[PDB]
């Protein structure tokens, strides 16, 4: 019952900064298909408060933040999916640099109070322009060496090519290619039966170690997922 999380081979706890190009080089016609692309995209992702959080930033000449991680859209699937359909279009140049600078801020400095250290991910979307900007911009460099991940989709390995018509076809292998880079959290055993009274304590045990994912850049840290003590602890306590 998953696609990019849980048992498949990668963690549910994950933050995403969607960086969408809104320059004049895409046109407004194709931009509508982009919103349709993101709509069905968020439908797939297990977006929850303790699962996947999302953040969307559009950019053209300047940077236009839609909502960060502390936004109610970040934790609700139906809200975010509805919100992406209502995003405006602003012509102009192509400022990917400050766009990645914006995503870096939301992910590493703008996380929800519980999970700052969870695997960060940038899912960018560009056209025929700025093919190298997702490798050139210093922000892209700084994200990867913090345990962050950058994904690129050019229209017209983490680099994916697609056409305007077959946009939705790119979703399936993208989440597949991402799950390789992602780590896997520790496999915890099922909970034990509740103790009598006084208070009531239930316990579980860690089965296998957290499998760290594949590092993004040469000689730079990789996300390593969370142990069972980081998933809620081996023991939970209730009163009676
Ligand atoms: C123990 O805790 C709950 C049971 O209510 C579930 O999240 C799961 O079954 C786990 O093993």
């Amino acid at each position: 019952d998953s696609a990019i999380g849980a048992a498949e081979g990668c963690t549910n706890q994950l933050d995403i900064c969607f960086l969408i190009d809104s320059s004049g080089s895409i046109g407004i016609q194709n931009f509508r298909l982009v919103k349709q692309f993101l709509h069905t995209f968020l439908m797939v992702l297990p977006i929850g408060p303790e699962e996947v959080n999302n953040a969307v930033v559009t950019y053209s000449t300047d940077v236009h933040l839609q909502w960060d991680l502390q936004s109610p859209n970040a934790v609700d699937k139906q809200l975010a999916a509805h919100a992406v359909l209502e995003m405006p279009y602003k012509k102009g140049s192509t400022n990917t640099a400050d766009g990645l600078k914006a995503c870096k801020q939301i992910l590493f400095t703008g996380s929800r109070p519980g999970r700052e250290h969870v695997p960060k991910l940038v899912i960018g979307m560009t056209d025929g322009e700025s093919d190298s900007d997702f490798r050139t911009v210093r922000a892209a460099k700084e994200i990867r060496e913090l345990g962050g991940i950058v994904t690129v989709l050019a229209v017209g390995p983490l680099y994916l090519r697609a056409d305007w018509g077959q946009l939705a076809t790119a979703i399936k292998p993208m989440l597949k290619e991402v799950c390789k880079t992602l780590p896997q959290d520790a496999i915890c055993s099922d909970w034990s039966a509740w103790s009598p009274c006084g208070s009531q304590i239930r316990t579980r045990t860690e089965v296998s170690a957290p499998q760290p994912g594949t590092p993004t850049c040469p000689d730079c840290p990789a996300p390593m997922g969370r142990t069972c003590v980081e998933q809620g602890g081996l023991e939970e306590i209730r009163e009676c």
